[PDB]
């Protein structure tokens, strides 16, 4: 995330860390035993770590559990990146609490101009690099349609859209990926791809995760 803030320990409650010995992405948790995350984030031998703020720092309010499976969308394109999305089924469930609880799944798409919430621990700098140790946020808008398309031509398909400031300065960054965008209470986007990061006229792209909805729900239940 660069030009944004300190959320605040536990937060942002469904934030999760992914570890396979280093954090290398973000998810959310959407119920006691499953995550929703990038299918470009997928690699065999996953901790899920839930309840992070300082993620080098035993804090007191970490819950670390094992992935048993990863569900990668079966459409899912790693060359252009289109459904961008993928689930997590926890080998125990989380114990949730206020500082660890689900977020909920939208019932409909969000418009341009809704104002979301977006977090992670990339890297904040635009150009070289520094790693935040604590979850760091940033507030933005979801762009229209057009702009997005006029941002990237010829790259952004139904399942995406775009998040942030063509002015630049703000935006998602490298580490960040498979990370929650909220907006009015629900998760609507996934933390997946840009150009750069923080430059002027190419804001970050995301999954739009109300296109999934069916098939997360139907895979849950029978996972």
């Amino acid at each position: 995330i660069v030009g944004g803030y300190t959320c605040g320990a536990n937060t942002v409650p469904y934030q999760v860390s992914l570890n396979s010995g280093y954090h290398f992405c973000g998810g959310s948790l959407i119920d006691s035993q499953w995550v929703v995350s990038a299918a470009h984030c997928y690699k065999s031998g996953i901790q899920v770590r839930l309840g992070e703020d300082n993620i080098n720092v035993v804090e007191g309010n970490e819950q670390f559990i094992s992935a048993s499976k990863s569900i990668v969308h079966p459409s899912y394109d790693s060359n252009t990146l289109n459904n961008d999305i993928m689930l997590i089924k926890l080998k125990s469930a989380a114990s949730l609490d206020s500082r660890v609880a689900s977020i909920s799944l939208p019932t409909s798409c969000a418009s341009a101009g809704t104002q979301c919430l977006i977090s992670g621990w990339g890297n904040t700098k635009s150009s070289g690099t520094s790693y935040p140790d604590v979850l760091k946020c940033l507030k933005a808008p979801i762009l229209s349609d057009s702009s997005c398309k006029s941002a990237y031509p010829g790259q952004i398909t139904s399942n995406m859209f775009c998040a942030g400031y063509l002015e630049g300065g703000k935006d998602s960054c490298q580490g960040d990926s498979g990370g929650p965008v909220v907006c009015s209470g629900k998760l609507q986007g996934i933390v997946s791809w840009g150009s750069g990061c923080a430059q002027k006229n190419k804001p970050g792209v995301y999954t739009k995760v109300c296109n999934y909805v069916s098939w997360i729900k139907q895979t849950i239940a029978s996972n």
